[PDB]
């Protein structure tokens, strides 16, 4: 079976937790801690390995933005460092295309990045690619049909409803239709032919709303809202269903995990994380041993 891995996050300070949830039986497993606490990171999987990318260690002894890439092997339950990115990237978004990891946007202190870089596991090397048209931190990233989408975020001055697409063979970014909602620190993922954007912060309030972009019609449509308003949520897809994990609702660091069934257009509570946290990294891969 395949598990939903949550890495890092934030509650009082940045966290080192790695925990795995099994939708088939409801169980949570605590696995090997990250070597360095981090929130505002992203997770992804390549070749069955789990990668934790970017973030920041918010800690009583100082705050340090992360350029780190670290690899977790479920076969061994061990974290291994990989090559670091060109720059620290807190509140990062990532996407995988053709076995390569794209790191998108994020912050380094007051620097809000438009830059983008690509990691090649076989070479353990990062290389910069074309920058986005917009500086974006708290950016949602997804991949559909081997194209990379950057959705919403914060540009240093304003939260954004805008979104853009990267065409790898042209090394070029182009704007797409903006969302109907300003969203920073949303969860963004792909399901079927659609890019979903769930929650986020609009400048005044945390959001429960969810909308999706159909690449064939170039339009965004709202679907059913989540049960919990949330920003800095984790999101992933497991067996054709969207899962959202944790985040902040303006009041509480949520332990709520919700899942979306596109066929019934309904959200339901599925489990609680072992403790409330925001700004996790999430991805799906095989069971450990
Ligand atoms: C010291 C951190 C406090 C912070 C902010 C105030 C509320 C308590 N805190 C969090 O819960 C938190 C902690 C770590 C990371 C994140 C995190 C993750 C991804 C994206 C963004 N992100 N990126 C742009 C924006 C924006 O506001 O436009 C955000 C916030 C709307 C989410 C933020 C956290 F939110
Ligand atoms: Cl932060």
């Amino acid at each position: 079976g395949r598990l939903i891995y949550t890495a890092g996050g934030y509650f009082r300070q940045s966290l080192s937790y790695l925990e795995a949830y099994n939708p088939s039986n409801g169980s949570w497993l605590r696995l090997a801690d990250l070597q360095v606490p981090r929130s505002g990171l992203a997770g992804c999987v390549v070749g069955g390995l789990l990668y934790a990318v970017g973030g920041r260690n918010n800690s009583p002894d100082g705050n340090t933005d992360s350029s780190a890439l670290d690899c977790y092997n479920p076969m061994t339950n061990q974290w291994s460092p990989c090559a670091s990115m060109s720059v620290p990237r807190n509140r990062i978004g990532v996407g995988v295309i053709d076995g390569h990891i794209y790191a998108v946007g994020g912050s380094h202190g007051c620097i809000h990045h438009s830059s983008v870089e690509r990691y090649e596991p076989e070479r353990d090397e990062w290389h910069l690619v074309a920058p986005m048209l917009t500086r974006r931190i708290g950016v949602g990233v997804a991949v559909l049909n081997r194209l990379l989408y950057a959705v919403g975020g914060f540009d240093g001055t304003n939260r954004l409803n805008s979104a853009e697409c990267y065409y790898p063979e042209r090394n070029e970014w182009r704007m797409i239709t903006p969302m109907n909602t300003i969203r920073s620190g949303a969860g963004v993922c792909v399901l079927h032919n659609c890019i979903y954007a769930a929650g986020g912060y609009d400048g005044q309030d945390q959001l429960n709303s969810v909308e999706r972009y159909d690449v064939e019609t170039e339009t965004w449509t709202f679907v059913a809202p989540m049960r919990h308003h949330r920003s800095a949520l984790g999101i992933t897809v497991h067996q054709g269903k969207i899962y959202v994990l944790g985040g902040y609702d303006g009041h509480t660091f949520l332990d709520s995990v919700e899942c979306y069934d596109p066929d019934s257009d309904t959200w339901s509570e599925v489990t609680r994380m072992t403790s409330g946290r925001s700004g996790v990294g999430v991805a799906v891969t095989m069971e450990p041993c």
